[PDB]
């Protein structure tokens, strides 16, 4: 006998945008996938490439799941009223342009996912773009100020083509897409910080 | 009887623009009608557009009615005091440039009415652009977080002039605008959301 | 006898932002006027116009009058502490970007006067801006969701200098400015929209015979 | 003996930033100087410069003042917890960009200073800027809408460097700056706006 | 004994974001470093650069102290909820535009820390940057209402690579960097305002 709107007055009352769910105490493990959508502006002599691309990015705060049994067992909510985890692109030079509405997805099971399109420049090895082996740019994404033992980052591993949501009236094609989950410290700090490197490589469509 | 700072008031006090209005349980009937104004950059190479059009969104909040037998049936309201459909442009390059004021239109019945002029970049084939075939630039539009089950969108299929309200002054020119209902789904979740594929065909206006 | 600190607190009080001060069932008469400043990037090829112009916009709402008796019968005041006309171009390609501060100047019999200066880019004939005779340049603009019931716009047509207040060091010249007064019913609703037609005649300037 | 957060706490008690600081009903004596920093750019035939200038602003306020002979007798404070005065250049050609943080000081009697960093183009006379006299460009900065009964503008006119903090790497040179006062009418009302008009001549650097 | 919600909720039980935490009645010592990341946008001819770099900005703040026995003794905090420095590049000509999460890390012991990225343009000397000598940018950094009496800043002598985290994708390369404390006085009053000059010495790459 629960609606949408009682889920969600649940979800204010109980969820801190501020705060980080850490459960126990061991980290929050987040899940950040991403799927390519378009590649445009281009630069191999800066090295510099414009990219749009749907972060799927997934967590869990269980003080938010209710009984779906004769409710809905998800809701979209605002994402300020949620929190959403610190995630930044570590090579980026442009800030993240949200062209989606900043909308979230809350699960019955206190699953939460934010899914939102992404267009950002970035500071890769754009050289090779215009060969048949084509280019390789790894962009490096992860929480900019909670560490390992706080947040920790993966890779959506599951099948889907690389280009599954590639534009095709795209001047470039995806080769190949491997998001591999790294770590980094620095010379002044001892924690880690988890990032996920993903590596696109693409090349400059050629007719025939 | 009351008057438009009661019925404002009012509407701000039931209006829950963080929950989505569905009568009983069934989806929101959003319908979507985009009436293109002007055709501005656009490059064939890189397939990619800049478009002006007024987005004619139509639904309706049963929480929001009240009886205007003595008393105006219609007021123009902030759509920050509303909910409103969370609509994205799939193929977008660039996030929507609202140039208007950004109010919806409430009618006493609970018709809410929002049609704002969207200045915006879309990834699209424009190959012709330049011939008298001309090229065909297909903008899908619908919910971004809601699937069929939470909200459905149907082209307000309104039989007019493609370019009723198209600039003359553009470098281009409309040939024929079609705004079909569709969906799409992904491969993560079994739940599909509903779109409206506008397939715009238009070349450059020849001078002769 | 009251000071300014208090016309605006008793202001913020009766006001309200986001209701049109309508008189009864009349619609709000809402006057409209550009005074172009300044004529920057015309592409030609485009028909696409980038202008700098004071909107004189004028209107009443009782609902803010007060006792200028004992008191100072005008106070400026932040555009976001009263209802403001929705006015829009129809005909623009990019946002109004407002120069100057966002007041308005308010009269205890409730006329309220707000002028901003605006830089913006329209779409229209730019075509002949290189000729004797130049380019003329029309800009639309009126109530976006207001039609006629709740707003009227009228034109202060008034016998002044077109070029009055338009920069001296500017690529180009204005040969004319008329302000026209029209309406436009939409083909899916009876209501009309009234709107003010600006027609801007201007070229560039040191031509040859 | 009072403190920093006694001092603030006690500013927004009083402070009133949608209300001009008129005692009894003589006007509020503000005054403008301008510090060009940098001239960025310049155009020639469409006489527009871009510039960086430090504008000095200072005016009185007495209900903010208060006893520091036993606390700090000057704060800084955000200018949006202070009324400020409404100024703008009648000559410019794009809205302010404030390169620096928005806040003032007010020292203990009332007295109120605000100098940001401004970058913003202008519409002046750039002609004779590549000759050795080079070129004077005017800016006129009043305020927007409180004439000379309510607001006055009287720039500190003292022994000052012109180019004192002028960016030795830009590629003009300030060759003296005069601010002189003056009264702007309109031909609409009667009352007269005052207002500052700051005289800039500089040249292109170019040496043998 | 507290959680995380627990600290927050108290560092905004005391935090006066607005006022400066001057410890007894002496400056706050405010530590900052760059750590440069890319060298984008160069112009030999107007003496202008973007940078974008990790500014490492480090202060004590005790009004925001807990007991960490068990309990954690960090936490990000947005830095909305804090006082930050009013830190400004005196010879930038952009705004800053951070890139990253505006969160800051604070400790139990009243530390904190802020390092956002941030991308900026400069004015300052760009000669000789095609030259294998390179360039040296100069860039100024430190509060900008503040004097030497309220806020102290100073480089921390953290000695590492000065390209230990520059991009190597960037068409620049780092020659070396150097960050030296220095002061600067105004023609307006005798408080002198501390600030830090980091020079950058950077030339284009090239083949041997
Ligand atoms: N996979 C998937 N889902 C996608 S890809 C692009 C849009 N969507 C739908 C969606 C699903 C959930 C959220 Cl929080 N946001 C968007
Ligand atoms: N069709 C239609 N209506 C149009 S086209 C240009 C202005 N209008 C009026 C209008 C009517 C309702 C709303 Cl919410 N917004 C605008
Ligand atoms: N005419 C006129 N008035 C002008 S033109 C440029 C500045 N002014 C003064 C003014 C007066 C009132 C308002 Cl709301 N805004 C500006
Ligand atoms: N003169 C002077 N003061 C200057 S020039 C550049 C920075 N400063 C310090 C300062 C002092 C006070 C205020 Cl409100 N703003 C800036
Ligand atoms: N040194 C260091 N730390 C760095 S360099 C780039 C990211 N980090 C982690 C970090 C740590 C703390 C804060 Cl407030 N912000 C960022």
């Amino acid at each position: 006998a629960a609606d949408r709107a009682d889920i969600l007055y649940n979800i204010r009352q109980t969820s801190r945008p501020d705060v980080i769910p850490t459960q126990r105490d061991r980290p929050v493990a987040v899940s950040v996938s991403l799927k390519f959508i378009n590649i445009l502006e281009v630069n191999e002599i800066t090295n510099e490439v414009d990219v749009v691309f749907w972060q799927r990015t997934t967590w869990s705060d269980r003080t938010l799941a209710w009984d779906s049994s004769h409710s809905p067992d998800q809701v979209s909510v605002p994402i300020s009223s949620l929190w959403v985890p610190d995630l930044a692109a570590y090579n980026a030079i442009s800030k993240p342009e949200v062209l989606t509405p900043q909308l979230a997805r809350v699960v019955s099971d206190g699953e939460v996912l934010y899914m939102p399109s992404i267009r950002q420049r970035f500071s890769c090895d754009v050289s090779g773009v215009d060969t048949e082996s084509g280019a390789t740019c790894r962009i490096k994404i992860g929480s900019w100020t909670h560490h390992s033992r706080e947040i920790s980052v993966d890779p959506t591993t599951e099948n889907s083509d690389d280009s599954e949501y590639f534009s095709q009236y795209s001047r470039f094609e995806i080769l190949d897409v491997t998001q591999k989950k790294n770590s980094v410290t620095y010379s002044c700090c001892p924690e880690a910080y988890e990032d996920v490197e993903v590596s696109l490589n693409f090349r400059k469509k050629g007719r025939s």
